[PDB]
């Protein structure tokens, strides 16, 4: 299911301060080596938000967990019902988002479909006004398990680059529960590290971004 190279889709639908819009991915994951390929594209016309902004919410159970750690993977246990993902994101001096994602498999295909809502944004602030860089730093967080909720929670810290030299948070509130509310696997504490590369297609004339990334779990011998 995991062991070789999986095709993925994401579908995003969301607005920020009511403007509408729709993004779709294509790509393949590989969790032997925690290695994601893909390519997005805002299917509504230009993107109304900074495409750094929208690469946390745009599929963890390709991360790389290590032999020993195969009993703390929740989210490769949860397959292939998949489980819901939710997040409040609190960007710095800024507006919010609020995301529900359900990620499962359709087939062969893992998918990740995604509901946005950006609330109170400032329409010449960063972020509408579009002025970040085109780059995300590599970011660790930290995985801890909600016996209470039947689940997992994350809590982590993004930092955007802004064009003016500038740093801006975007701090990450997560839960995850399987779908079904079924039984879950509760894992220990333990971290996951990721390294994201945007760039662009040469040949591409949509608004869109092309991804590579590198997520690994750590923390238990």
């Amino acid at each position: 299911l995991f062991t070789g190279v999986v095709p993925i889709l994401v579908e995003l639908d969301g607005d920020v301060n009511g403007h509408k819009f729709s993004v779709r991915g294509e790509g393949e994951g590989d969790a032997t080596n925690g290695k994601l390929t893909m390519k997005f594209i805002c299917t509504t016309g230009k993107l109304p938000v900074p495409w750094p902004t929208l690469v946390t919410t745009l599929v963890l159970c390709f991360a790389r967990y290590p032999d020993h750690m195969k009993q703390h993977d929740f989210f490769k246990s949860a397959m292939p019902e998949g489980y819901v993902q939710e997040r409040t994101i609190s960007f710095e001096d800024d507006g919010y988002y609020k995301t529900r994602a359900e990620v499962k498999f359709e087939g062969d295909t893992l998918v990740n479909r995604i509901e946005l809502k950006g609330i109170d944004f400032k329409e010449d602030g960063n972020i509408l006004g579009h002025k970040l860089e085109y780059n995300l730093n590599s970011h660790n967080a930290y995985i801890t398990a909600d016996k209470q909720k039947n689940g997992i929670r994350s809590n982590f810290k993004i930092r955007l680059n802004v064009e003016d030299g500038s740093v801006q948070l975007a701090d990450h509130y997560q839960q995850n529960t399987p779908i079904g509310d079924g039984p879950v696997l509760l894992p220990d504490n333990h971290y996951l590290s990721t390294q994201n590369a945007l760039s662009k297609d040469p040949n591409e004339k949509r608004d869109h971004m092309v991804l590579l990334e590198f997520v690994t779990a750590s923390g238990i011998t």
